[PDB]
RNA sequence: UAGAAGAAGUAAAUAUGUUAGGACCCGAAAGAUGGUGAACUAUACUUGAACGGAUUGAAGCCGAAGGAAACUUUGGUGGAAGAUUCACGCAGUGUUAACGUGCAAAUUACUUGUCAUAUUUGAGUAUAGGGGCGAAAGACUCAUCGAACUAUCUAGUAGCUGGUUCCACCUGAAUAUUCCCUUAGGAAGGUCAAAGUAUUAAUAGUAUUGAUUGGUAAAGAUAAUGAUUAGGUGUCAACAUCUUGUCAAACUAUGAAUAAACAAAGAAGAAUUCUCAGUGUUAAAUACACUUCAGGAAUUUAAAUAUAAACAUACUUUGAAUCGGCCAAGUCUGGUAAGCAGGACUGGCGAUGCGGGAUGAACCGAACGUCGAGAUAAAGUGCCAAAAAGAAACAUAACGAGUACCACAAAAGGUAUUCAUUCAUAUUGACAAUAGGACGGUGGGGAAUGUGUAACAACUCACCUAUCGAAUGAAUGAGUCCUGAAAAUGGAUGGCAUUAUAAUUUCUUAACUGAUACUCGACCGUU
RNA sequence: UGAAACUGUCCUUAGUGCAGAUCUUGGUGGUAGUAGCAAAUACUAAGAAGAGGAAAAAAACAUCUUAGAACUGAAGAGGAGA
RNA sequence: UAAUAACCGCAACAGGUCUCCAAGAAGCAAAAUCUUUAGUUAAAUAGAAUAACGCAGGUAAGGGAAGUCGGCAACAUAGCUC
RNA sequence: AAUCCGACUGUUUAAUAAAAACAUAGCAUUCUGAUAAAUCUAAAAGGUUCAUUACAGAAUGUGAUUUCUGCCCAGUGCUCUGAAUGUCAAGGUAAUGAAAUUUACUUAAGCGCGGGUUAACGGCGGGAGUAUAUGACUCUCUUAAGGUAGCCAAAUGCCUCGUCAUCUAAUUAGUGACGCGCAUGAAUGGAUCACCGUGAUUCCCACUGUCCCUAUCUGCAAUCUAGUGAAACCACAGUCAA
RNA sequence: GGCGGCACAUCUGUUACAAGAUAACGCAGGUGUCCAAAGAUGAACUCAAUGAGGACAGAAACCUCAUGUAGAAUAUAAGGG
RNA sequence: GGGGUGUCAGAAAAGUUACCACAGGGAUAACUGGCUUGUGGCAGCCAAGCGCUCAUAGCGACGUUGCUUUUUGAUCCUUCGAUGUCGGCUCUUCCUAUCCAUUUCAAGCAGAAUUGAAAAAAGGUAUGAUUGUUCACCAUUUAAUAGGGAACGUGAGCUGGGUUUAGACCGUCGUGAGACAGGUUAGUUUUACCCUACCGUUUCGGUAGAUUUUCAAAGUAUUUAGAUAGUAGCACAACUCAGUACGAGAGGAACCGUUGUGUCACGCCACUGGAUUAUUCAAUUAUUUGAUCAAAUAGUGUUGAGAAUCUAACACGUGUUGAAAUAAUGGCUGAAAGCCUCUCAAGCCAGAAUUUCGUCUAGAUGAAUACUUUGUCUUUUUCUUGUUACUUUAGUACAAUUGAAAAU
RNA sequence: AGGUAGAUUACCUGACGUUCCCAUCUGUGUGAACAUAAUGGUACUGAUCAGGCUCUAAGCAUCUUUACUUCCGUGUUCGGAUGGGAACGGGUGUAUCCUACUUGAUAUGAACCUACC
RNA sequence: GACCUUAAAGGUCACCA
């Protein structure tokens, strides 16, 4: 027994987190939120692909654990596991609340129960990204357009020119990593910096 | 902290406000006091009246038969019973019949019950209102009873409902705050009116310049408190350390916009010079503080952001109504949501008509003495309906489109159509098509794609030549269209109607139409 | 039309202005020549009296007498009392 | 008068109000029904036509409560002798 | 043919309830020796039962007969033939003081203390083991007493249209059983029914316009006419869709 | 309306909108106290925690050094100091 | 200063009324309606899987987007000087989210029986036991025994079973009066004669442009006419097809044709049946005519037969009926796009219980004919039941140039 | 140059090392008395044998930190305003105001009174 | 659901229409 999803669609109110104010919040659907080679270095996979969220509105935990159930074994299927790696960059931090009535009943005096939660997106916000290769970016893509059948409002797909999750593009990366101010940390860079102690 | 400081009060006639009285008029259910009723009904007593026919057959008594006896069997007689029934009457079970402005303020018809001893009934008599009487229903006590009738207190009280009587003119509101046994109501106070003043240190819902205040929006997240996903490095955890992803109304370093409160020359429009006193601080003071920048005299002087303001400004007194509110939103909180509930700021409706939105308390323009002429506003120009012509496109083979608030439509899908972007082949020959080959080891121009033969075989496909001559193929975005698309009386772009529009979007033309608003003119009134 | 009192100005005074109160009292409409004038068996012919049965059937006619036909049915629609 | 007109109910109100006298038939019966003595034929108007819908009284083929809350209403049994 | 209620005859809410309600006989309890009990009255050589005298008077509950009325006196009543030195008034006594005043001691009922009484108001329990299920048996908690004899989805049972039979083709209805019974139960009377009832309920036979499914007959109206002739109601009025 | 609750006198944070005011039976909580010292003053000292040492002694007894912006304590709810 | 008012600017204060009363209230609940749609109902999009293989024959998880007002909620806008509050009975209409009949497409459709979907709302959709029931559950029958709206349709339409006053009983609660979405039983259902609507039925009025006297117009009468409005026929069974098609077998159809039945609608009185105050004919009980005859009375005494008239769900006839165009769908030719394609292109065909003609009923302005008239014309008076012609006093006009290509 | 008293209260702090001390300051010796504690460690008092070892002060560093500038960026947000577009959700255009975090460059103190050198 | 109590379990309320 869950309520319609065009219940909370609408971002109405100040955040309601979980805290030590909010107590009896069930736990949310979603647990796993970097799924793929988490531990790929930055320049195995160039590619980048976003979600990119239209509306205004709640997603609920609920479509989050959908999608990426849906994207995990589409990818799978298509590019393998050690191929791919999708992060989902929106997580369930706003609690709702619901007024369940039982006639008998008050009618209106009482203030809602805890219910969900759900992630208070906006527009032009990146909701999930992954990382691929040349030879499975339309895997990526086609996996991705499902996602969005389980999402509400609308969603765009954008190929960034950038590289992996980094800020730069493809050819400024390539430039500084063969100068040296890149540094690969196993899944990621550090910069190189000019500051701070010489050392000997 | 009242008073005095060269007295102001008093009397009478009005008006207004408070107060008491019937108290602006009409309105309770109730309470008390004194009387009248048992001709209706209730019960009781006295004295009278009224049982006709059937059914059944208790004691008591007699005959016959049997018996030692006790007694029994049988046939009669008798006529008891708060026994069974019919009738004169009476009641009121049913039709929930008739009637229901009736024959009748309780009756009529049939059916039903009952119809003499706890019976029916006449007259007399007794019991009276916090009383009587009751085989008990709060029943009856003159059509009046969970406390009769009648008159006085009494025009009882009402924070509640209804009504409240001539004209013109001028000004014109309220839902905050405090308290109440307060929540349908009052007093203090705010808003408003009328009277009466003061030459008036007594102007500002504004901006600017200058010095500030604050912690909202935003921002941050090994910056403090918390929440949370991973990845490196050092000594599988774990612990440190370096990055990464995402957050906070009851977290915060930082921190706007809008605002709040100052100053921009009133001991009376500045400044300087000279002289200068009383107290006190001070170690003592000529310093310093206050004393009309104590005081007094000379000289100079109207200066010191902008804008507005003399029917300006400051008011004083008396008093009315009012504190049920409602709507809108580039706002917020609870709620799934509401034409829901409650708030911050402002504008409105209430109190408000006029022109437009077909119609509408709030929407848009704009607020109104009586008129004439013109330019206009919102918004419109196929007809209803006053007013337009031209230009280009995406629409339109459909109850598609058509004046915001507003009276609805979503996700998704389409080798439907228009434009744009990206890539590839684009010719010396791409795609579509016609003709041919599509193979040997290998039962291993693709191990040959599919049809196909048990299978090789045959056909056919990718592919390659021949023929044929200008675009072709793929992806993505932005419009429009179609499906998605189902509700109950017959109907709603307002209707008719339009369809290279009379639809939609944008334009061009010193085009046009139109308000009680603007301008000019005349007249009425207020100041 | 009406046939004996009345008006204009200034002050004064007030039982001073009505469309509403289910207002009070009085009068009057539409409804409307409408709903009705239907329990109790029932009247008819000739004549008399009377203004009061006429008439193209105006089909009905109150009282009294006679005749016909009937009802109450003797716990009466009879004869008498409180 | 003593009441379907003299009393009480607003009245010439189908309500109410205490008594006496009491023929024949038939029958168990003062029952229902008819008649004699007495009373009356008028007791809130009639005439025509013979629609619907009614109020009051009835019947009905075949089936027999299937109707309905429910045999409500109506039908059915009915005296006397053995 | 049965079920429920009331034993019966009787009475009752005039004008929506005629009954299972009231009365009743029977049963039971309480007080009173009459100068009393009950009780009217402002008072009274006043009044009623009472012209009476416990087989009587007055106050109550239950409701014929049969069978039977279980346990509880803690709580609240009622009562005692009962205890004094707990608490208790006006008074009375005594002291100080100039006096009012103040202070101390002593006083009745009542309550408290103790007993009786339930046909006085009333009340009458839980939890766990244990012989394919049930649980005679046992343990344990603590009431004044733990609902006894009986009776039951009842005019009393929420769950519930309880479960099993029977009645029917078909049964939320009826009847017979079962009973951890929300919340039955003993003169607040328990169980039982013979006769009786214009009482409530179910089923058979017979009969039928209740019905299949309506037809038709009569009188009185309604219709039209002569005479006569109201009332309720009425802002103005009277075609629809959106 | 009743039952429930006290939003009826009253405090803190938040809703609350960076002056003041400020709603809901909005949210998270609190009061009817406690104290001859827990009032006044003077002086001395520095807390929580961590690391490293020291017989029994260890994860927790007592002692020492170092780091230590309050992460302790301040009667109480929360916020300030 | 203290003793306190906690309702804290501070009275001294227990209940119940179902026997109830008054001033008021939509400032405020119980019913409809209105906004919302949580909940109830229905419908979609993606595709993890099921479906022996196979995501999509048929389903569709994890998610997600809607519609409806047929449940109950949430609010308190209208009604408190009153909108009669459940169900059933009767009757009409409307919606489609369709149960049957008709036409099609799909299947894991061999046949039969089925399942999913489209056009389509013109026609049908029942009888009973229990319950006041809506709902439900059983037993039947049927082609099917679908779901809903109309002030939760419908009380001056009925009923009064339930709910919901006043009597009474039980159980639990309360010391008591009394309470009980606890049970049981008894309990008055008023008025249309007004306006409109609907159904029938009368009265008066009436349509403008022709002048070939073989003409034109008015009055009366008949014969016709048909803008518009309504609409009607459905369904089943039996024979044959045929034990055939199909299928290993088990089983097991359909088209044409023929013949009946049921219902609905319109009629009808011959045959069959029913009512019967022709109080017809006859009989007969009680009373009264002295008896016989002949009657009367008992509001139609009663019984048997009973013509006429009316009527049958009880008798019996007709609605078997024709053309064209269509919807969903299947196709033809055929581009766009050299091929393909039923056409989100032009152009055609077949295809429904569909639509329109044809047919049936009511019907407006009309037309023809017969007779009476008039021949430039009316107004106002006036006779008649009414109409036309007609009568009187006056005024007015007087034969002669208007107005046509069609199609694209 | 040093010391005492300060004002600004990190440009003044913290970590790592470094430089003099000639005066001054500090550290340094002692415990008899004032005074002090468990302890002459602290605080107290008396003193001058030694020392720049610490303190102090000055400077060093691609130092954490802190303080100004630019940039971030006219990007976030915001005051006013439609019969502007959208079914909503939200987001234009016009006249305007305009942050923050981060990053890069720079700085790591200035200044007042008294005495002594 | 609301109030109370115990070491999840009980107990009382859930009414006028």
């Amino acid at each position: 027994g869950r309520r319609p999803g065009r219940c909370y669609r609408l971002v109405r109110g100040h955040p309601y987190p979980k805290s030590k104010y909010c107590r009896g919040v069930p736990d949310p659907r979603i647990k796993l939120f970097d799924i793929g080679n988490r531990s790929a270095p930055c320049d195995d996979f160039p590619c980048c692909v976003h979600i990119v969220g239209l509306e205004r509105e709640n997603i609920s935990s609920e479509a989050m654990e959908a999608a990426r159930i849906s994207i995990n074994k589409n990818m799978l299927k298509y590019a393998g596991k050690d191929g791919f790696h999708v992060r989902i960059r929106i997580h369930p931090f706003h609690v709702l609340r619901i007024n369940k009535m039982l006639l008998q009943t008050g009618m209106r005096g009482a203030w809602g129960k805890s219910y969900g939660s759900c992630a208070r997106v906006k527009v032009g916000q990146v909701l999930i990204s992954g990382r691929c290769k040349e030879q499975h970016l339309p895997a990526m893509i086609k996996s991705f357009r499902l996602a969005c059948y389980k999402f509400a409002g609308r969603q765009k797909l954008v190929i960034s020119n950038k590289w992996g999750f980094t800020k730069y593009t493809k050819e400024e990366y390539q430039q500084l990593k063969k100068d040296g101010k890149i540094i690969a940390d196993g899944c990621y860079f550090k910069l190189a910096t000019t500051k701070g102690p010489l050392p000997k």
